[PDB]
């Protein structure tokens, strides 16, 4: 359907590969987990891969197979979005409206839900918040470099806890996105997101799967992403 690959050399800036159209922004879904730990590290609320761990709360109201106790790194893993919003309820509308505006990210709009007043908990579940694949690639370059506007440890820390991938030779880190929009035709059609890093020899990319449209598959849209682009991976990395 409309479908981005993009992929940038994450020392250089230098893009290495595109296809389909990425400049179009889309919610952030998950991927959102993704500054939201940089955001939680800055803050002190998290602490380290595997503090601070709390259970689940029915009050949460969170998904079937995502109640479960959860850390940072089970949370970027499993993709556990009450974890989130206990994250964001805990660090206040105040830090977490500085955080988006300071790190510029994709269209900053964090309204949430139009007549719910719910965008700290929200903004970035397909509602107000969007970034294109650009944005997505630009926000994961500057987390590598560590010049985002927050602590090099928030940085770091957040690095080492996204889950890990193989494909061929290269050693895989990232974050998927699974989520929905109502299409041109009013229909409810899928939103697929795999962003993250991968690191073979002397290189380092960064990038953007990101799919939208049409018909919802058995699979959800982000580990379909994450799937899909770790098979290209090997055969893009040829013309390297």
């Amino acid at each position: 359907m409309l479908e981005c690959t993009l992929v940038a050399d994450a020392a250089s800036g230098q893009e290495l590969y595109r296809k389909g159209a990425c400049d179009k922004a889309f919610a952030p879904m998950s991927t959102f987990k993704v500054p939201l730990a940089v955001m939680g590290y800055d803050a002190g609320i998290l602490v380290d891969a595997h503090n601070p761990r709390w259970d689940y709360k029915p009050e949460f109201n969170g998904y079937a197979f995502q109640q479960k106790t959860t850390d940072p790194t089970i949370w970027e893993k499993d993709s556990i979005v009450w974890y989130s919003q206990q994250l964001t309820r805990k660090m206040g509308q105040k830090r977490f409206a500085a955080y988006v505006a300071g790190f510029g990210y994709g269209n900053g709009d964090i309204s949430g839900e139009p007549g719910k007043s719910n965008g700290l908990t929200h903004s970035w579940l397909g509602s107000s918040l969007k970034i294109s694949p650009e944005g997505q690639v630009r926000f994961v370059r500057d987390l590598l470099s560590a010049k985002l506007p927050a602590s090099k440890d928030a940085q770091q820390m957040t690095v080492s806890i996204l889950p890990h991938f193989a494909a061929g030779d290269w050693a895989v880190q990232g974050k998927t996105g699974t989520g929905s929009f109502i299409d041109a035709r009013g229909a409810k059609a899928p939103l697929g997101w795999f962003i993250g890093w991968a690191t073979h020899e002397e290189r380092r990319v960064v990038f953007a799967r990101m799919t939208a449209g049409g018909a919802a598959g058995a699979q959800p849209a982000g580990p379909a992403a994450r799937d899909a682009f770790l098979k290209a991976l090997p055969d893009l990395a040829k013309a390297f």
